[PDB]
């Protein structure tokens, strides 16, 4: 048996927003990926970005390179981020996702203050 | 001016795209056309403007006291100064991302308490 638990709200949060503001700033995805984990204080991040950098360099679609970490990037995420890649809008989903992201962040946080 | 949510945003986006190695310029551009908040847009634009034409970004964010602060501005200064702005917006949106946290869940805390 292995188990493993994706990554905070936030964490999501933070890294859906660098990422999609790097790409829709033109910048090559690999290079964007690059940014975003050499930019992350939280190393098991970091190492995670790293992976999914190395499987675009290999020349994967962003979508099939986050399947690596299916705990972390749930099927719907995975599934948004291929939308974009068929169709050649990856940049505004991306910030689709970066919106969602936030959202679920702030919801999540809504619930839980004062308990 | 603007949300404290809206400050982290730009701050962050600013801080991710220049300290990828992106011109000045060109990371401004790019926070501007991903806005979502028309007077910050027109306001980016401006300050983006002004940057292309030979004006430091500290100078150029001083048209907007009331968004951008004595602190940030000053902070700005000393980076551009210095040759690490780079480092000094990362600083700047870890300190606004940081604001934004701490007061969004006193916040949140103060709505549920209250009115529960
Ligand atoms: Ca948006
Ligand atoms: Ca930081
Ligand atoms: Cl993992
Ligand atoms: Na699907």
């Amino acid at each position: 048996f292995a188990f493993k638990r994706g990554i905070s709200t936030p964490d999501l949060a933070l890294i859906t927003r660098q990422l999609a503001t790097l790409v829709q700033s033109g910048m090559p995805l690999e290079e964007c990926l690059r940014a975003v984990a050499e930019q992350s204080e939280k190393p098991r991040i970091r190492t995670m970005l790293v992976a999914v950098r190395a499987k675009v360099t290999e020349g994967y679609t962003l979508s099939d390179s986050l399947g690596d970490y299916p705990h972390v990037f749930d099927e719907l995420f995975r599934s948004m981020v291929a939308a974009g890649e068929k169709s050649g809008h990856l940049d505004s989903v991306l910030e689709r996702l970066a919106d969602y992201a936030e959202n679920r962040q702030k919801m999540r946080s809504k619930l839980q203050q004062a308990s």
